[PDB]
């Protein structure tokens, strides 16, 4: 029994109860005389409530009968100030229905004998919920706006409809407008509200946010609503000059960028699930603002952070290749015959000669692993994925460095696994620098894939070796050095080796589990390559494979502006102030026409 | 703070002294009565330069303010001939601007009071540089070709300009054309320009060349501007005659060969890294061209250069299946107990029996090298790879061969190292022979997967022999011979064997090398197979596919047509002289019409 259903069974009584109720029929039927033969003589009460709430000029307004709502008016003035009482359709007035139906006549009559332009429906039907096929808001002003009727618009702030109305939902008329389908007619409604505004800077309508802290024009972005948008940037520019085809014009460049309080523009694309808003990095004030971002500032900090973390991870294998050796002291090898382990655990290392080298270097791993929590724990607390899942791994990586710390100073035997899950961990996020036309498209794809394999194997190669460090050479033996351990992985990536295969002996836990993720990842990347060799050239289907990294080159450049200091990267646009106009920055662009 | 920074700042900052000073602001807002209630009445000084160095009148200009500008002129006639003394516009007097903007009746009054036609623009503003959104060039009449207005070019010419004028650049008006986007509307423009040309044959305005040494008509090639290209042909072909559909035409042929110092318009065309100019090649004199260029003396010339190549190659390995053997004498064999080397090095070879035949052979592959040598070292001295990357490797593989001579006369134990490289290189660089309808098309690119497979293999194989001709076969003896070698490297290709895996022996160097770039190449193959079967019948991309090999097959007929002596591959067409055309080789060419 949905809620679904209740209505279903709802709408089905409310034409029973017209069906039965004989002034609720002839209301609906538009029968003049059957109102007459019941109001004049023995006529029923008038002031009846249907199976929604609903009076009989209600019914009268739903179904477009005229002649038969001012016969309920004129038989009972009242009514026409009567909401619907039901849960459905809590706050509607006869007014509403006018409105929508467009019916001007009707509208005008009511509004004659004094409807009230504020009432609000605040039914459950006009939600703003996906199980309701339209949102127009709650005030009757509201309603004309999303019908398109420029002559109802008028019609009420003639009779004083405050145009600054929200809703439930903090929505003035623009941010509703907004929501609509009709895009491009919307924006010739949306002047005609504007119009009726104060005519003072202070509280102007286009300023009244959200209840969501959204202005009607970050609404806009928000939503992907690309002809509202183009639309408000009207108001937003100012041309600067014509020199022939050449067109400078000058962008505010003011909700669309930091020092939000986390309100940017931009951070609400990066961060939303609408895919739709995806295009409204495209348009041309904001393309331009994204793409001088990442030039300067934006692609060489991210190489330059790349490269420290390149360097921070193969200092983390330096330790990891030559991590404490300690022989099988224990007999136990010949128990257990398939066992294979030269195990090595040493607390020997406190005397040190080629040991203090890498001490200073673990010691890098861990103050690099708690900088790496510095800066991404006290960001979940203020989540989505575009970039990568770059903050995900890299959380992780340093959990599993702590734990091996953790792991030591214990002395206990699974070191292996929790240093080898921060091998993988380390590496692998390596390639999500990658970030840094069909033809050059294949090739572009092509390194991208050289990239990631080199990445993959030399952390799984670096894993491989330390799963075989401890054991047997002589039986398994395709990792007895880093060296052949990085061309035997390499080999094993392609599928040419059968992987390290033994069965009279008992292989560590690690193996069956790491060379598992292994052959996953190795055909995922073998399989992303040739959606890439193919889907380049199969048809402009690559701009779709294309604006996602653009997308993601975006949302990796909004991540840096957040943590990195004021001091580097400099605001975008130049400031207004002397100059003279400002406090705003401003965005200089110039387009050629042809 | 970039250089655009600064621009970006200069233009707010232009429009905030526009703001500060009344004249300028006047000037620009077309405020008439200001301007007389200043230059009358205390008016303030008028040879005032704003931010940009530029008069009252420069702004008066650039908004197209006719009657503010016909004030500032009447009180101050001195402002016309002051220029721009900015650096961005150095040398922009208000005749540049009033030309652009199509201002006639400011241009009309701008001469009339007697304006330079020869300033030139020189500021940075107006260079040809990617960061600039129009290139028009420096004097008033260059700029008035390139919006369009032929009222502005003959009322400029009437005044006066000289249409031979050249830029920084030296670029005529005629270069400036072709590199314009509206390449349609430029033809109609050239024309008129050229009717101003002193009529006479020596000093033709088409003739004089760009300051990199391109005349118009080869610059049209260059830039791959096909609509100026296919309009320039026509002043340069005779129609012989008409007989019925067909047409006889003859063309010129003079700017589009050889014997250019190096400016022929096809090695112009195949050296640049403009893709544009690809489509050049296609067009109807120059496609007759190459084809018959091919057809004859190209095709059977590459063929035969390449069978000897096969035979030069097919002669090295013959002295590597065969290369001296020696014992181990050593016991170190019995060290080292990982070590499994029968290893070679003799000098006995003096003394010889059936040791002379490779001598002679060996001998061959040194003057062949040298030859190599001969003809590739001296042309980098005067690099663009569409042929393919043959020239690369062709003067690595000889570099190969004589080190592996130095590497000899030194009997050296690394003999193996630089001697392999040359057998992959040496074979690999015969699949560039391979040189010599979306069926057809499929059965086109499955041969040459079957000669580069065939030749990969039998680089590779000779290869994998000689890294496993000293070592012992008893573990690890996939190639013990070179006819296993070949089938065990065959199936290495399709990763039907586990390739060659050992791990209790130590297997030389070369191998956990020459095995990688086997397993890469190997897959590349199998995936440049992939596209060529997919690739070919998905969509009329097969033609993308295709003009890159009918380019590469020009990129090599041009090659081959640089070191061939004169006495082999004749001038294309037919000379003039007596037939009494005289000096010019001329092309016949007929056609059908339907
Ligand atoms: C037709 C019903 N009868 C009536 O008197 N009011 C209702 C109006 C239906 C509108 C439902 C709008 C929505 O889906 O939210
Ligand atoms: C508008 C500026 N003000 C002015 O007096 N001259 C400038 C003209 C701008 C042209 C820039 C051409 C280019 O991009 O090179």
């Amino acid at each position: 029994e949905s809620w679904a259903q209740s209505r279903d069974e709802q709408n089905l009584l409310q034409q029973k109860r017209i069906w039965e109720s004989p002034l609720l029929l002839a209301a609906k039927e538009n029968n003049v005389q059957a109102l007459y033969k019941l109001l004049k003589f023995e006529g029923c009460e008038v002031h009846q409530k249907g199976a929604m709430g609903e009076t009989a000029l209600h019914i009268a307004a739903l179904y477009d009968n005229n002649e038969a709502a001012q016969v309920l008016m004129e038989a009972a003035p009242e009514l026409v100030f009567e909401p619907m009482t039901s849960e459905l359709y809590e706050g509607q007035t006869a007014l509403h229905i006018a409105v929508i139906n467009q019916n001007v006549n009707l509208v005008r009559a009511l509004l004659a004998r004094g409807a009230s332009v504020s009432a609000r429906a605040t039914g459950s039907v006009f939600h703003y919920r996906p199980h309701n096929l339209i949102y127009y808001g709650e005030h009757p002003l509201s309603f004309a706006a999303c019908v398109g009727s420029e002559e109802i618009v008028r019609l009420l702030i003639e009779h004083g409809a405050d145009i600054r109305a929200q809703d439930s939902l903090g929505n003035t008329v623009l941010h509703i407008l907004i929501l609509q389908p009709n895009k491009t007619f919307a924006c010739q409604m949306y002047n005609l509200l504007l119009s009726y505004d104060g005519g003072d800077h202070l509280k102007s309508l286009e300023l009244v946010p959200n209840n969501q802290g959204l202005t009607p024009f970050k609404l806009a972005g928000v939503e992907g609503n690309i002809v509202m948008f183009q639309h408000l940037m009207q108001k937003r520019k100012h041309i600067q000059w014509t020199y022939g085809p050449l067109t400078s014009t000058l962008y505010d460049l003011t909700e669309i960028d930091s020092s939000g309080d986390d309100q940017s523009l931009l951070e609400l694309i990066v961060t939303t699930k609408k895919r739709e808003a995806r295009q409204i990095l495209d348009q041309t004030p904001v393309k331009e603002l994204v793409s001088l971002k990442w030039k300067r500032y934006g692609r060489p900090y991210f190489c330059v952070l790349g490269a420290i973390y390149v360097l921070y991870i193969i200092c983390f294998t330096m330790c990891c290749v030559y991590r404490p050796l300690k022989p099988r002291i224990t007999n136990r090898t010949n128990p257990r015959d398939n066992t294979l382990l030269q195990q090595k655990l040493l607390q020997e290392a406190y005397v040190t000669p080629k040991d203090d080298l890498r001490l200073v270097g673990e010691l890098v791993s861990i103050v690099g692993a708690v900088i790496i929590l510095l800066v991404e724990i006290p960001d979940i607390f203020r989540q989505t994925i575009l970039g990568g899942p770059f903050h995900v791994i890299i959380v992780t990586y340093a959990f599993m460095v702590l734990v091996t710390m953790v792991m030591r100073l214990t002395n206990s035997d699974g070191e292996v696994v929790p240093m080898s899950f921060a091998l993988v961990l380390g590496w692998c996020n390596v390639m999500y620098f990658a970030r840094g036309m069909i033809q050059k498209m294949i090739f572009g794809d092509l390194m991208r894939f050289c990239w990631q394999m080199a990445v993959v194997i030399l952390g799984f190669a670096s894993a491989f070796y330390i799963i075989f460090q401890t054991e047997d050479p002589d039986e398994l033996g395709h990792f007895y050095d880093y060296p052949m351990a990085l061309f035997s992985t390499f080999e094993l990536f392609l599928t040419i080796i059968d992987g390290p295969a033994n069965y009279d002996v008992d292989l560590p836990f690690m193996y069956s589990i790491t060379y598992a993720a292994f052959a996953i990842i190795a055909t995922l990347l073998m399989l992303n390559l040739l959606i890439a060799m193919m889907g380049d050239t199969h048809w402009r289907v690559a701009h779709e494979r294309d604006e996602l990294w653009r997308a993601q080159v975006v949302a990796t450049t909004v991540m840096l502006e957040r943590k990195l200091p004021r001091c580097l990267w400099p605001r975008s646009g130049i400031c207004g102030r002397e100059y003279g106009l400002g406090d705003r920055w401003f965005l200089r662009v110039e387009d050629r026409q042809d």
